[PDB]
């Protein structure tokens, strides 16, 4: 089984990633703080366009939540690159935890003290900006969880009926040759991707 | 003001959308169906591994819900990226609608007569696989409505206190000239783009 936990100040934002393998459990990041204020935020040490997440808080929210055979994920657009195989190696962990970020993110000792005593990833979905990790999260958990018990882009798809609004389904695939539809379907792959895609090809 | 819509057959997903310059509405994409069973897929002309979303009722939906002015989004792994720059520009349209694809996908045939009266955008968050188009959704229209009224990644934010559980913040932040602050921050990111997204230097 996999558990996975997602610490956040809007965890309601959280709701859809609910829709014996998986468990996932949302927990609000204001529940370890101790002022009045439940303050998350700082002033960024040297200056800075936005407010930094504190690390106390966070220290203590992850020493709660997390154990030695966690893999931490921090949601950042300063990460490496999320994708397929990163979604299929993290489907073999057994905990999951998702520490999602405000503001400008978090305090980097929040990442230098959890890697003293587990394994931390910082990962972006792609390069564009959104306000929080939460977004971020239910991407990667849908990746990941979807996964539990070539290199083209995929072409057209169609489906009945065979002609609609003056549009047909190509003939090889209604007439078929198996030979030939694979082959239709590369030949429409491998234009797709030169397309939209060059970088795929090099 | 920008009028967003958003089509599925899971419109719960898009609860967590709405967290005079932004309207979003979801709709259910079963309610432009008329058989007994509410079918929205079906069997994939050439052979294939899934079912494919019909195009009827994709048109009908869309016959109701765009028009001329409407820019169409179709989620999909096998679309252009979306980049911040497609966020930006789309942040100044006046109609944005999200068709989210399920199973396979959706008949090639449903974006084919759109652009017949519209702009339609095929787009892919990121090189991994989700299930549905929802998530997508969820990111892109995030990424345009924060934009609403160089080329490194950024490196680490410190803030309060300048020692903790014996990590302390950098000096050169603490004891702040601006020119001294900035070497710094570009080393930090320089080095943190060659390590984590060498392909950003080419
Ligand atoms: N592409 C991406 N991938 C992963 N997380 C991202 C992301 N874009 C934003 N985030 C999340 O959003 C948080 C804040 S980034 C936005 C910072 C601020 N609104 C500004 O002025 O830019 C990050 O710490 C991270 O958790
Ligand atoms: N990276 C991505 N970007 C955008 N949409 C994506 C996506 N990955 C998946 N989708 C959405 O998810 C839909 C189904 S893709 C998954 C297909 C099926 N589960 C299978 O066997 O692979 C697509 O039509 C698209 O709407």
């Amino acid at each position: 089984m996999v558990r996975i936990d997602v610490i956040s100040i809007f965890p309601a934002y959280l709701d859809p990633i609910r829709q014996g393998i998986v468990s996932v459990e949302v927990h609000d990041l204001r529940n370890w703080t101790h002022d009045v204020h439940r303050s998350v935020d700082d002033s960024p040490y040297g200056g800075g366009p936005g407010m930094v997440m504190k690390a106390p808080v966070w220290g203590e929210a992850l020493d709660e939540i997390c154990s030695e055979e966690t893999l931490l994920v921090v949601p950042t657009p300063a990460g490496r690159l999320f994708d397929q195989r990163t979604a299929q190696r993290w489907s073999t962990e057994r905990h999951l935890v998702f520490a999602c970020g405000r503001y400008e993110g978090i305090d980097q000792r929040v990442v230098d003290d959890a890697a003293r005593r587990m394994r931390v990833e910082e990962v972006s979905i792609g390069d564009y900006v959104l306000n929080g990790g939460e977004a971020a999260t239910l991407v990667m958990v849908e990746a990941v969880v979807r996964l539990l018990p070539d290199g083209l882009l995929e072409g057209p798809s169609y489906t009945r009926p065979p002609s609609w609004r003056g549009l047909d389904v190509p003939p090889v695939l209604l007439s078929g040759d198996h030979a030939k539809v694979a082959a239709w379907r590369h030949e429409q792959a491998l234009q797709r991707t030169r397309e939209r895609r060059p970088d795929l090809l090099d």
